Formats: C-alpha cells, structure tokens, sequence
C-alpha cells in the first residue's frame, strides 16, 4: 500500500493526522481513527479543491468538512491535490483539531502529491 | 528509480537541489548537474551525519562538503538521513548556494527520509 507508506511517513515525520484520497473516497489514513475516515467519500470542499488543482493552506479554519457534509471543528488544515497528466485524481491532507498547518505542511502535501502522482 | 522519483518530486515542489545517496555514492540528483554529484563519493560529513542518525540543518554554512574533500560555497543545507531497522542505509540532502534552508526543508528530509527507509 503505497499511499499508506506516504501518510505514515509523514505522520512519523510532520505528527499530524495524514489523509489521502482518490477521486471518490480516503484510502490511506494515518495519525487519526481509520474508522472516522478510511473508504468515507471526501467533502464537497476536497472535490473542488482537487478540481482547482492549487494546493491549499487555512491556518484558521474554525470547521470543515474532510467527509461530505460531516462538520468537524478543526484548527487547520492543507490540502495537495494530486494532478497525473492534467488530471486530479486524489489528494493528500493534512489537519490539526489544535495545532496551525504553516509552510512545513503546506509544501509537505504537494511534494506528496508530486510524488504520488 | 524510486529514490530518482522522490528527488525530482522534492525539486519540482521546494525548488532546491537535492541529493539521495547510499552509504557510499549519491545515487539521485535533482535541480543541480548529474556530473557534479551522481556516483560522487559522499563526504565525511555525510558519513557523520548518517552515523548520528539525527536530521541536521545549517542555515548558514557558508561552504560544505557533500561529495568528500570537495569544499562548496554553500548558503545552507539540510541532512535527513534514511534509518531502516536502527542501521543507516544512506541519505536525504536539500542544499541552496543562495537561499536559506528552513524548517520546510528540514522536515522534508526527514519526511523523504521515512518514506524510502
């Protein structure tokens, strides 16, 4: 499991909750509960953010949504869509309920997505 | 080449040469000449860097040695070394002649470094 190596390296590495997903759903989860993630289809604000391409920082989110229409207080979070040929076809996240997401997690999530793709 | 992968996936996203050796040779070269560095011997530094296990960061080196005997004029450079099963097997360098290595940088090492051990 290739994405799972990913995320838990940089659980390891960042000690930040990791999701990556496909197009659809999460298929790797490290640093959070997999039963609160894995195979839950990503949020409407993931499919937009894939479809944007740009990778993402809010270093002040207050809410999101990681799973569509499940609000979850959260801190921040970064988002690295992961675009093969012009085409998104996953996305790497990184999220803290307490801790901020800078320019370390920022980067992180789109040299994995770099990688990934 | 897996180790090729992660380092052009290390340029593309930080914009910095990187380097990947084994316990002997750089093995990957990414954002710098391939001349300069692939097959190159790794210095004593490296060598030291790989044995303390630990991620090193300097921030204003002024001039380095990552292939041995071989003085470089260097802003600064950071070291992940790559640590499987307690025994170093190589590492993960991120250099710039003129911008400054921060933390970005640094857990980028470490974060490489985790993946590919």
């Amino acid at each position: 499991d290739f994405a799972k190596e990913y995320a838990d390296a940089l659980y390891d590495s960042l000690g930040h909750s990791v999701l990556i997903c496909d197009r659809d759903v999460y298929i790797a989860v490290s640093g959070s509960s997999k039963k609160d993630y894995l195979n839950k289809s990503i949020s409407e604000m993931l499919e937009r953010t894939m479809d944007q391409r740009s990778s993402v920082l809010e270093s002040d989110a207050k809410s999101v949504q990681l799973v569509n229409g499940i609000d979850e207080d959260m801190n921040s979070y970064t988002v690295g869509p992961i675009v093969a040929n012009g085409d998104p076809i996953g996305a790497v996240v990184i999220f803290s309920k307490d801790q901020t997401m800078g320019e370390v997690e920022h980067k992180a999530v789109e040299t994995a997505a770099g990688f990934l793709a």
